[PDB]
Formats: C-alpha cells, structure tokens, sequence
DNA sequence: GGGGAATCCCC
DNA sequence: GGGGATTCCCC
C-alpha cells in the first residue's frame, strides 16, 4: 500500500525549544545533515502514490505508545494547536518542512494545554462535550501525564491523508532541547596544560561550556587498530559552577615510552554518549 | 537628647534577596562582621534613652532622599507591608534584628507593590481616600519611580520612637543582592599556580564566584611602608562564563631580585573598590 | 543564533 | 544557605 517514509530526519542535537515569550522568528528545525551553507530540513515522501495528498506533522512524546506532547509546532503553516498540515501536489509527493519551531510550554501551563489537547483529542472521534465527570478525569490524565512527560525530548509525527484516508503515521527519531542542561552542546574552551608525565596524576584546569557535575566525564583516548581510553579523575566539588573542571589526568597505557606521545581528550556525558570536539594532551617519558 | 545609632551595620555584600516563591525561612540579613561560628545581625541602640521605646525598620532606596523601596522586609516581627516594629525594654536599649529578610518583587510586580505602598503613604498623615485624579497621579509616581529604582540595592532605615514621639531616622549603608549578576562577594575559589617569574607574564587560571567581564580586576600588591601595586592582564574574552579568569601576571617592581618574594593578589571591582579575600603569589628569580 | 538576566525550584 | 534549572529578555 501507499506508505510515507522519512527521507531526511530532523537533527537529533543542536536545536533549541523556544518559549512563547521569545518570538516566532528563531530558526527552523534543520535536517540530520546540515553543515555550513548546505542546510537541510526534515523531509518525507508518500511512496507508491495514490491521490493528491495531505501531510500533517505534530509533536509526540519520546516514550513508546506515541502520545501528543505538551509542546506545539510553530511557524510555516502551523495551526494554533501545534498541527502542521500541508498538501503534497499531484505529482511531487515529497514535503520539505522548511520552518519548524518547537514551542516550549511552561510547567505552569502544561496542565492547561495538556487538557486542551486531550479535550480536542477526546471530543475528536466521539461527540462534542464533556460532562463534569468527564472534565474531572481530564485533569487527572494531565496531572499524571505531567509527572511522566519529558519536556526536553519530542519526536515528529507525519500523518498522511489521501483524498480523508489515513496512511500509517511515521515517527522520526528523538529531538533534544539544546538549552536543557542535559542536552546542551559540549565544548572544551581552554585547557591549563596540554602535556604531562606518563604516570598521569597531573592536575588540569579545563574550562568548558555548561556541564552537569554528576553527568560529565573527561575521556582520554587514541584510535589505532586497537584503542585505549582512560578518564580524568575528579569529584563533584571539582566541577566549578558547571563551567570548569579541575581534574587529575589518567596514566597512559605504556609507562616505558622513550618518546612523547600525543593522545585525544573529549568531554562526554556518562548517559548520552554525546561528546565535545576533541583537544590534545601529550604524555612525557 | 535621645538618638538611635547603628551598633552593627548590615553586611553590604553576600546576602541573597528572596522572591515570594522561595520561602520565608532562608536566613536573616547578617551584620557587618559574621565569619564562621559567630554571626552578628544588624544592631542599633537608643543612646541617652527616654522612656521605653518603639523601633521600626523598613527598606529605603539607595538614592539619597530615602524613599520606600518596592522590596519588603520579611520575617520575625515584620508586618505584611515590610515594616518591622519592636519595643526596646525600659533597661536594655539595644535592638538586634535577628531575622530580617528581603522579599524580592518581580519586575511585573513592582508597579502594583509600588502604587499600594504609595496609597498607604497618602492616607497616612493626611485624610482617608483617593479621588480618581489622586489615583491617576499616584500611578504616575509608580511609573517614574520604577525607571530610577535599583532592585539590587536597598538600605535599612531604622525609625526609633520614644513612647508616638519620633527620633531622627538613621539609614544604614547599601545592601547588595548577591543574586544580582553584579553584586556579590568577590571570591577566589582556587587558582592554577601560586608562583611565577619576577619577569611577569605567567598565565594563571583563576576560578571565582560570578563576576562581570568589564567590572573586574586582579590587583597584586604588597603593603610595607611603601605600597607597590600592579594588575593582571586579560581581555573580557579571558573572563570565562563569569566564573573563571585567565590572566597573565604582571612584572614585579624589581627585576633584580635574588630571593623569592611573596606578594598578594586579589580580585577587585572597578566601579566599587571592594576586594575578595587575598591569595599569595611568590615571585621567583 | 546565543549569552546572560531574572525567576523559581529544591536538596 | 546555596546550586542550578527554568523562563525570559535583548543584542
């Protein structure tokens, strides 16, 4: 049957969710491959095409049975409820989502809009109103929905409709908030010293972009046909105000080196597997 | 005749102003000298006392003619408007204001809090109500009072009353909000190196509490019967995310030293003159 | 497109 | 009492 397929995924990291207060002109969610100059935007296509179509995009959660998220999509052809709906011409069955903004609901707002979604979703298929019992149960699956909803991760859902007749919804990979503390861009600004003894144990003052003291690591490594890794040693007290890490370097694997060796080091969040660009450190005999 | 005198002023820096949402039990505004184990609180005394008395404190602007601040005192024996009122016994004429807080008004709160204290002021000495014209001009103070009021600086105003009968009001020194980006205690957490060449030019990484790029300095000095002083060398790019300063040490005043010499360095505010606790640095040959 | 100010939550 | 997450602001 006709199916929709995502041809260019949204970029997983690097994009920021904006609050209402910020404005509408803040930059559209870019494709999974958008380096300098060549920028891409999420794109999908209806394959084995049947009848001029329609594609709708909305924000779902990260958890599995996809449910609508408190966040809303904003911008180019976006409805006041966070639904993006476009028409995919008779012949060209591909839609490029040029300008997708992600609206960040405040916690003192979630409850309200979560209910407006569930009402809109409930009085959707079935009839028009909600009796008092019905409006009470709504505020529970929004109170207990709040408690489990991750406001820093959303997924894009593409629901296509042939002229309406629904094609199975296709969900994209997760999109993380680049402003949220735990999904910020990792960067090594400056480093104290870039050389030390092979024994390791040299104290280093690395200045970096915000990190969370209990979710950050300084990984030293080298990549030949084998590979080696070690981690700078420090305590949570050593991460100064989220923007600096004071640590002792780890030992190199061979102690008996006759010449100085240069290895790579990067910041890494224990959980995410996310890393910073790499800097270098040289071990001395 | 009887007058009030501040026996122990409030501490000018390091105290945090709290918003209504944080809580009422976060600590009292301490005295000028409150190091580990023995804390003092602002204290005043009615010298050459006349009759048991009544002392009241409230927040006045930093601006000279002391006018009431939009911020209110919170805590022990404080009224819902931010006036603290106590009675000093027939004997001991000293009042130690043990638990005084500063409730921080939001910028969206300011106007309403301001027209409300201004109304209360109107129907103070003079008659009971406000005509619309009187209310329109009361709201006019509020707007033109907001535009020139520093929400980061307040002053305590002690008003003593002989049982009532007024005494002259005594205004304390400014009190800076430690949470305002530009008002806390300059503090040197730790630094890279504590020794370097008498030639000056050695790069030091200093970790500090939040500081302003363009309002900070690194003052080196040694106070004998002379007084040499010099400065760290760094550009605002060298002040990293307000929590670290990468600077190059200055040259010592005598290039010909034969024995190492210990001098001191300290962080200093440019447009203020307050310094952090000084750390030592030793110049070597 | 991004840094830092202002407000709030919480161990 | 303090650290940092959130929400907002404005260059």
């Amino acid at each position: 049957g006709p199916y929709l397929v995502i041809v260019e995924q949204p970029k997983q990291r690097g994009f920021r969710f904006r609050y209402g207060c910020e404005g509408p002109s803040h930059g559209g969610l870019p494709g999974a491959s958008s380096e300098k100059g060549r920028k891409t935007y999420p794109t999908v296509k209806i394959c084995n095409y049947e009848g001029p179509a329609k594609i709708e995009v909305d924000l779902v959660t990260h958890s599995d049975p996809p449910r609508a998220h408190a966040h809303s999509l904003v911008g180019k052809q976006c409805s006041e409820l966070g639904i993006c709906a476009v028409s995919v011409g008779p012949k060209d069955m591909t839609a490029q989502f040029n300008n997708l903004g992600v609206l960040h609901v405040t916690k003192k707002n979630m409850m309200g809009t979560m209910i407006q979604k569930l009402q809109r979703q409930r009085l959707r298929s079935r009839p028009q109103g909600l009796t008092e019992a019905e409006q009470r149960e709504l505020e529970q699956e929004a109170k207990e929905l709040k408690k489990v909803m991750d406001l820093s991760i959303v997924r894009l859902r593409f629901s296509a409709f042939l002229r309406s007749l629904p094609l199975k919804p296709v969900i994209s990979q997760p999109i993380h908030d680049s402003k949220s503390p735990g999904a910020s861009n990792l960067k090594i600004s400056r480093m104290d010293k870039t050389a030390g003894s092979v024994r390791g144990g040299d104290e280093v003052y690395l200045l970096c972009d915000k990190v969370q003291k209990d979710d950050i690591e300084v990984r030293f490594y080298e990549d030949d046909e084998n590979g080696w890794q070690a981690f700078g040693d420090f305590s949570p007290t050593d991460v100064h105000k989220q923007y600096a890490i004071v640590f002792r370097t780890p030992p190199y694997h061979k102690m008996k080196i006759e010449r100085p060796v240069t290895v790579f080091l990067q910041l890494k969040r224990k959980r995410g597997g996310d890393v910073s660009d790499s800097k270098q450190f040289t071990y001395y005999p």
